[PDB]
């Protein structure tokens, strides 16, 4: 069966907490949609840094991601190991640099440049198990669809959103990583700084660049997915102030994600370009989640490239099938 639950452990709607993986006590927030027609596809939206899961399923500003369950969706919020099973912390432990391996540590989304996250060069990582784990367990108590299970998040949700596409790509029919980082290194695998990083992308666009977000190196295959990269345009930057300042920019790194997927045959890549800066989509946020959410369900996992249709998305962006084409000149 592909349903199951961790000994000890029945989901139910709202907050889940003590969810057992790899020996971590996890939550997570389950929000059912009104009626599951035999199979309920599932949207599995992440937080980034500062906001908390709560603010991202309900309120406006960070997404209003429960508006999904309203149009047949199960929404599942899963709650960062930093936030010790609290919903509503925003940013606390949450906000720092990562540890034990990891680079940044609101999610076990890219191994960390040195020697300490070379064991992340092919383990997925704590988080990357317990998303799947959370969703196979939410389908013991909901009739979920297997063929249409997407993931997504903003900011380092995003980061998380690419590292499980990459390394779990067997599971997930796909997902929505907006504004992530694709932590681009040499092709060897080593990192040097952000400035540097910035430079190299820019002066080769188009080439498919490895990254410590995924496995070193990058898979020349995955299984079959749909997958929505959404950048916020010339403000979409992190910049945390001094004295790191600057530290992320995700103009080449949502360049490098689409060139990536655009490379992969049974993977459909879709580039949104939007104009809101790093945060959640703030144009016409419930049109633009709905229109995301039901491009991916048009594709369940299995589908043909060639049969994949993009429709018009809400006014505030401009997506095409593919790389971007809008980044670089």
């Amino acid at each position: 069966s592909e349903w199951a639950c961790p000994e000890g452990f029945t989901p139910k709607a709202g907050l889940n907490t003590d969810f057992p993986s790899d020996g971590k006590k996890r939550a997570f927030v389950v929000v059912p949609p009104k009626d599951s027609a035999g199979g309920a596809p599932v949207w599995v939206p992440m937080v980034g840094t500062v906001e908390a899961t709560n603010w991202n399923l309900n309120v406006p500003r960070s997404g209003n991601n429960a508006k999904l369950a309203e149009h047949g969706y199960m929404v599942i919020s899963p709650v960062r190991q930093c936030a010790e099973q609290d919903p509503n912390l925003g940013a606390g432990a949450c906000n720092g640099v990562g540890k034990d391996g990891w680079t940044w540590n609101p999610w076990n989304d890219g191994r960390a440049p040195d020697a300490s996250g070379d064991k992340y060069k092919t383990d997925a990582g704590d988080d990357v198990r317990f998303l799947e784990a959370m969703v196979r367990c939410v389908g013991t108590k909901w009739k979920l669809d297997r063929k249409r299970l997407f993931l997504g998040g903003i900011s380092a949700g995003g980061t998380m959103t690419n590292r499980a596409l990459l390394f779990d790509s067997e599971f997930w029919a796909g997902g929505m990583p907006i504004s992530g980082e694709w932590y681009s290194t040499k092709d060897d695998g080593s990192t040097v700084p952000f400035q540097e990083t910035r430079k190299m992308v820019a002066a080769a666009p188009a080439k498919i660049w490895q990254g410590r977000v995924g496995p070193y190196p990058l898979p020349s295959k995955l299984d079959p997915m749909v997958v929505i990269t959404v950048w916020g345009g010339e403000k979409d930057l992190w910049d945390c102030g001094p004295p790191l300042g600057l530290c992320s920019d995700y103009r080449p790194t949502t360049q490098a994600s689409s060139n990536y997927f655009s490379s992969i045959s049974n993977v459909v890549h879709v580039a949104c370009s939007a104009t809101h800066g790093h945060m959640w989509p703030q144009v016409n946020t419930d049109a633009f989640n709905l229109w995301a959410l039901n491009t991916m369900a048009s594709h369940p996992k299995g589908s043909s490239p060639k049969d994949f249709k993009l429709t018009a998305p809400p006014e505030g962006y401009s997506c095409k099938i593919g790389r971007f084409t809008d980044h670089y000149k």
